[PDB]
């Protein structure tokens, strides 16, 4: 947001095209196949969803178990 | 519905983002891959719609041969 205010104070088209294709497109997601930010903030909870249940939910049995079990399958 | 509009009178923007980054935000979908209330609640109508055949309309055979054969799959 720091660079979405910051950037179009710069006066929406003379915005320098510099700090306009970078990381301004990436924030407002088209309806649409548009490499988003909102997808990667969403896979790194899938991967710390997996990673603490991995580390203390470890159910009963060792992380060291699972541990095998995931860089086997990697 | 009693969150959306007992949250909404607190005046949309000076409504307070505690209560309205939350289960505001998951009511009204977007047309896109946004983690919406619907989707839990329609994959919650189909794991019952998987028991409530299991219990009851299990097919002449017991319940215990498809409880074997799905808790072998999980």
């Amino acid at each position: 947001n720091t660079l979405a205010v910051q950037g179009r104070t710069g006066q929406r088209l003379h915005g320098p095209l510099a700090t306009t294709f970078g990381p301004v497109l990436a924030l407002m997601d088209n309806q649409n196949n548009s490499a988003d930010m909102l997808n990667l903030q969403t896979y790194l909870t899938r991967v710390t969803q997996v990673r603490l249940r991995l580390q203390q939910i470890a159910g009963s049995s060792d992380p060291q178990a699972m541990m095998q079990m995931l860089a086997q399958t990697v």
